[PDB]
């Protein structure tokens, strides 16, 4: 996006936020991932939000 290419964890912070809002989750996740310095930590944690192992 934009002229230059921006790099930031934010992209991942939204990744979880989007998945979290779409399904019953725990805000603590988007806050935990957004705190991660590496995106791989946010995109992975967010993946857990999409599966959540079991449903309730």
């Amino acid at each position: 996006t934009t002229y230059k290419l921006i790099l930031n964890l934010k992209q991942a912070k939204e990744e979880a936020i989007k998945e979290l809002v779409d399904a019953g989750t725990a805000e603590k996740y988007f806050k935990l991932i957004a705190n991660a310095k590496t995106v791989e930590g946010v995109w992975t944690l967010k993946d857990e939000i999409k599966t959540f192992t079991v449903t309730e």
